[PDB]
């Protein structure tokens, strides 16, 4: 196959998550990688995009991923999509929406648009000021857009409300990661937070129309309830649960031939099961991912949750598939507990088994100095459970130590060779990346670290965006940050 990388990982997701596919999760053929004629890897909207330099004076990154936001919505003629985790685009990313929606209307078109924040938990007046603030903005352009905004909130006590961050056009172009729309983490700032979205166009921009009108179709529903959704509108509209249905075609244009799974998840609170699913996990055992014995773990113990999210497996699924070589870049690998497990067992194994067999393995993580933008106090958090969980396949603890430190490369992340930003901030790390063997990578919202949130990405197999991502990413990031590695078999250090 040229696709063995997504034709393992639609294997699994068809066991896991058959009633959701075409909705929650979609493989398709026919997609690009949406990078400019001077610089084709520019489909990679990481932000800031300043290496090497510690007081970030030249941010590529940043400027690239504002402009592309503007060019994208500015394009469009039907439909604006887009989904975030609260507060609502401000500064210059709102800036960015405005200017991409009055040109479009400046261009004759009339568009419906959703906008879409999760957040936690009476009268809650922040989507009706969002739309009031947006209207005034927009001048002249609001006549031509028939506008929903709504916060949402799926499940108060496990935590679940929307974290995808999805802007799709017209179900034609789609920009998606971790990027939240928050200017003073992200923009106006000297240690600007870095992270990364990916620009595609194509059927894959199709199958987030489809999941961001799962959410809506959810959200449209409960609109009524109050402590589940925050609800305005434009006018006299309606809330619009199938936008995207309704407006786009059920497959959208082909522009590549990039082949690409998008998948999601549902969290808790819009569906307990997949119905149609027959998925009967093997689930292994821990004693030190609980750390209190009333939580119920719906990372590691709950087969109806994984059926409804399907991106866990997926992300699991991927980790299996490399023969090679594994990266990931992550605001974290643990989660605080509680409420959350301390761990994805089943993501742990699946890389413990990696290295058992020569795979290597490469976590970059944001510095503890940061601890919302880490979770954990030392590296020695992940590096103890890797080789507690490669003990299991190893026959005992000396053999794990010897398989981690001859396959692992574990730092925390700096963008320059400095320690910290010049201001003196550490460095945030907030990307949601695996890639695997140069070939297949994700880009979006999930988290690997346990998480019980509607989220959304994309994996890609394409070995030339592969390498994109390699030379403008991964290779700067560890080029810097391996000086913070307490296991580098590349280098032979064993510190942990
Ligand atoms: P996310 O914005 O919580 O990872």
């Amino acid at each position: 196959s040229a696709t063995p990388h997504l034709d393992a990982v639609e294997q699994t997701l068809r066991q896991v998550s058959p009633g959701l596919e075409g909705d929650v999760w979609e493989r398709t053929s026919g997609n690009k990688l949406d990078g400019s004629a001077a610089d084709p890897s520019d489909w990679l909207l990481q932000t800031p995009g300043c290496w090497g330099d510690d007081k970030c004076a030249d941010r590529v990154g940043t400027k690239r991923l504002l402009a592309k936001m503007t060019e994208n919505i500015g394009n469009a003629t039907r439909t604006v999509d887009i989904s975030t985790l609260a507060p609502f685009p401000n500064g210059a990313f709102q800036d960015a929406i405005v200017a991409g929606l009055k040109e479009s209307a400046a261009k004759g078109n009339k568009l419906k648009v959703r906008i879409l924040v999760g957040a936690a938990p009476h009268m809650n007046v922040i989507p009706s000021k969002y739309r009031d603030e947006l209207t005034a903005k927009l001048g002249k352009a609001a006549e031509n857009i028939t506008l929903n905004v709504a916060s949402m909130t799926t499940s108060k006590t496990a935590f679940s409300w929307n974290h995808s961050k999805i802007l799709v056009v017209d179900g034609q172009s789609a920009l998606t990661g971790g990027i939240n729309s928050w200017k003073d983490d992200y923009l106006d700032t000297t240690h600007p937070v870095s992270d990364v979205d990916l620009a595609l166009t194509g059927p894959a921009a199709g199958s987030a129309g489809r999941y961001l009108d799962t959410l809506w179709t959810w959200t449209c529903q409960n609109k009524s309830n109050i402590a589940s959704v925050w609800f305005a509108a434009s006018g006299n509209a309606g809330c619009m649960p199938t936008m995207h249905k309704d407006t786009n075609p059920k497959a959208s244009p082909a522009t590549g031939n990039v082949p690409v799974i998008a998948v999601g998840g549902l969290g808790v609170g819009i569906k307990d099961v997949d119905p149609k699913s027959t998925f009967r996990p093997d689930l292994p055992t821990a004693s030190d991912t609980k750390c209190v014995v009333g939580l119920h773990d719906n990372t590691n113990a709950d087969r109806d949750y994984d059926t409804v999210n399907p991106e866990e497996s997926a992300l699991r699924a991927l980790v299996a598939s490399a023969k090679g070589h594994i990266e990931i870049s992550q605001q974290d690998l643990n989660a605080t507990c509680p409420p959350l497990p301390r761990y994805d067992i089943r993501l742990y194994d699946a890389l413990a088994a990696k290295m058992a067999a020569g795979v290597k393995v490469r976590i970059v993580v944001s510095d503890p100095a940061n601890r919302g933008y880490s979770q954990i106090k030392s590296l020695s958090e992940i590096s103890d459970t890797l080789r507690n969980r490669l003990a299991n396949i190893t026959g005992g603890q000396q053999a794990a130590k010897t398989a981690m430190c001859s396959n692992l490369q574990l730092a925390t992340f700096r963008s320059s060779p400095n320690g910290k930003w010049a201001d003196g901030h550490p460095y945030a790390q907030h990307h949601k990346l695996v890639s695997v063997d140069s070939s297949t990578f994700y880009i979006g919202s999930k988290n690997l670290y346990p998480s019980w949130l509607q989220d959304f990405g994309y994996i890609v197999e394409s070995p030339e965006a592969a390498k994109q991502l390699d030379a403008k990413l991964l290779d700067p990031q560890w080029k810097y940050s391996q000086e913070t590695a307490t296991v580098d078999y590349a280098r032979g250090i064993c510190n942990a």
